[PDB]
């Protein structure tokens, strides 16, 4: 492989301010990163034992090694006690909560554009030989309603397959459930489930079915149902992401092309009723 010359930035605790809690259950805070002597305020998210410190530094390693407009930005780490992961603040939350809270106001243009942007981010990760292993609507953050990015690389592995603990069964490819193989094509399966989440405005996949039953359901040939707004063109793409033969599933490069074609005439492919001073974003602080 090539030498990973990415830079790991160490940030002083004295450079962070206005810290409020965004969510917990670790904890994630919202705040402002003010680099000393820079006249710049960066809206940031701050994610917070030896085992906890090892895993958070693994995610810091991954996020420092990726740079793409549709992959979340790592700004640095802070070595205060428990290691803190400092990333770009995405002020509209995760896509899962966003489609649930704004169902009655999301048109076909936004849905298909999100599918394009997620596929662009995953295609970049594939270029970097990175398998996400946890692609889901909850792990796609919203910078603006027109710009989303993939997040949460706690399970990501650099690669061929990966052989592996606890995992999101209802988003995993069948070969990942049965024999624990993870590939870029197993990520494609998760992409199909993620699209199904968006097209259903936040429904839970296999709602009410225990995770221990998912592998037997998938082996029988059963899949997630066709969402009401989805034409057969869109649902066919999702079904192709859920093929048994991993090499028969679409490639991320191909998902970009197909969803971009659809985004040029979105109402032909999604049928939705009523469809007709010194603050600097991290994307501009290079
Ligand atoms: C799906 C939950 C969620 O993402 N909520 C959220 C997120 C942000 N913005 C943001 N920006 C960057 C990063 Cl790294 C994060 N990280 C994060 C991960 C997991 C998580 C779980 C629960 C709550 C927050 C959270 C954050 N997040 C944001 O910016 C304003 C707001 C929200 N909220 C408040 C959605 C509502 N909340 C889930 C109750």
């Amino acid at each position: 492989e090539a030498p990973n010359q990415a830079l790991l930035r160490i940030l002083k605790e004295t450079e962070f301010k206005k810290i409020k809690v965004l969510g917990s259950g670790g904890t994630v805070y919202k705040g402002l990163w003010i680099p000393e002597g820079e006249k710049v305020k960066i809206p940031v998210a701050i994610k917070e034992s030896p085992k906890a410190n090892k895993e958070i530094l693994d995610e810091a390693y991954v996020m420092a090694s990726v740079d793409n407009p549709h992959v979340c930005r790592l700004l640095g780490i802070c070595l205060t006690s428990t290691v803190q992961l400092i990333t770009q603040l995405m002020p509209f939350g995760c896509l899962l909560d966003y489609v649930r809270e704004h169902k009655d106001n999301i048109g076909s243009q936004y849905l298909l554009n999100w599918c394009v942007q997620i596929a662009k981010g995953m295609n970049y990760l594939e270029d970097r030989r990175l398998v996400h292993r946890d692609l889901a609507a909850r792990n796609v953050l919203v910078k603006t309603p027109q710009h989303v990015k993939i997040t949460d690389f706690g399970l990501a592995k650099l690669l061929e397959y990966h052989a592996e603990g606890k995992v999101p069964i209802k988003w995993m490819a069948l070969e990942s459930i049965l024999h624990r193989i993870y590939t870029h094509q197993s990520d494609v399966w998760s992409y199909g489930v993620t699209v199904w989440e968006l097209m259903t405005f936040g429904s839970k996949p296999y709602d009410g079915i225990p995770a221990s039953e998912i592998s037997s359901i998938l082996e029988k040939g059963e899949r997630l149902p066709q969402p009401p707004i989805c034409t057969i063109d869109v649902y066919m793409i999702m079904v192709k992401c859920w093929m048994i033969d991993a090499d028969s599933r679409p490639k991320f490069r191909e998902l970009i092309i197909e969803f971009s074609k659809m985004a040029r005439d979105p109402q032909r492919y999604l049928v939705i009723q009523g469809d007709e001073d010194d603050v600097v974003d991290a994307d501009e602080y290079l």
